[PDB]
């Protein structure tokens, strides 16, 4: 079993999706995968425990292909989904990575992978 770890930082420490993935892998883990409602509840509870409200976080979500759909960087299946209303929308055709809106709904949005965000590792 892995443990989720929140990285909620100021703009100077925020990372692109690829930088966040590489950071978590350097620690022996990966960006967090949310494969069912239970994992989602674990992360929400972790958000409440740290008081890290009103934040956006990279998850391990990245677009694969038409025959795969989205994928998790850790290789686990994208069975469960929790996209926000109207998402994923591939806005302007440049959104290939997934972020978590860290409020009680725990919804996902696709966004440009070069955006600087907070992130969640599984270690
Ligand atoms: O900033 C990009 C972001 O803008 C809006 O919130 C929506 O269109 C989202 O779907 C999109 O990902
Ligand atoms: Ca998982
Ligand atoms: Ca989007």
């Amino acid at each position: 079993s892995l443990c989720f770890k929140l990285y909620a930082k100021g703009k100077h420490e925020k990372k692109t999706w690829f930088e966040s993935r590489d950071f978590c892998r350097a620690l022996g883990g990966d960006l967090a995968s949310i494969n069912n409602k239970e994992e989602q509840q674990t992360i929400w509870r972790l958000i409440t425990a740290s008081g890290s409200y009103h934040k956006l976080f990279w998850l391990g979500l990245t677009y694969g292909s038409p025959s795969e759909g989205f994928t998790w960087s850790d290789g686990s299946p994208v069975s469960y989904e929790n996209w926000a209303y109207g998402e994923p929308n591939n806005y302007q055709n440049v959104e290939y990575c997934g972020e978590l809106k860290g409020d009680p709904t725990m919804s996902w949005n696709d966004i440009n992978c070069e955006h600087l965000n907070n992130w969640i590792c599984q270690i």
